[PDB]
């Protein structure tokens, strides 16, 4: 079987299967490898006008739309996956979370502490894996599980 959240799917690329995780929104060509009491994650948050607090250290008033936020997230993911930029450099420069100053590190946490969509994605990632866009009331996240 595939690990939690993962499904094999048909891409629209010359009949090639890919794998998609409906908990983390990760997608990849490769079959995924393979739950802990705690995980350690970093994240990059992009807030939008419908965030719980449309404000960050980067911008006193966050006015971008949710759609615009998702396009930003998608672009960061593209740059991370291509190697053009590192997750940590992008989090430090562009995350609307205060954790940006710590390269997005949130430390370790248990189930029952974080916003549930964030928690669920985090615990479905294996160490070293990165999520796709994860939506919470804070905004849209890229999550990297580091331990
Ligand atoms: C719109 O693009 C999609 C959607 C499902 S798979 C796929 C692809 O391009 O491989
Ligand atoms: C406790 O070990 C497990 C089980 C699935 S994920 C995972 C991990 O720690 O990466
Ligand atoms: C294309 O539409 C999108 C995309 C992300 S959010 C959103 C909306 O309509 O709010
Ligand atoms: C979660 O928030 C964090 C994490 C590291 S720094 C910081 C802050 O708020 O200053
Ligand atoms: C408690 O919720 C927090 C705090 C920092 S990030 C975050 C999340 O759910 O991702
Ligand atoms: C996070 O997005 C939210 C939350 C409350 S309403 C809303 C929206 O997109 O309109």
């Amino acid at each position: 079987k595939l690990p939690p959240g993962w499904e094999k799917a048909m891409s629209r690329s010359s009949g090639r299967v890919y794998y998609f995780n409906h908990i983390t929104n990760a997608s990849q060509w490769e079959r995924p490898s393979g739950e802990p009491a705690r995980v350690r994650c970093s994240h990059l948050l992009v807030k939008h006008s419908q965030s719980r607090r449309p404000s960050s250290w980067r911008q006193e008033k966050i006015t971008r739309t949710k759609e615009e936020a998702l396009e930003l997230i998608n672009g960061y993911i593209q740059k991370i996956k291509s190697g053009e930029e590192d997750f940590e450099s992008l989090a430090s420069q562009f995350s609307d979370c205060s954790s940006a100053k710590a390269r997005g590190d949130l430390g370790a946490f248990s189930r029952g502490q974080m916003q549930k969509p964030f928690e669920d994605a985090s615990f479905a990632l294996r160490t070293g894996e990165m999520s796709g866009p994860v939506f919470t009331d804070s905004g849209i996240h890229i999550i990297l599980r580091t331990e």
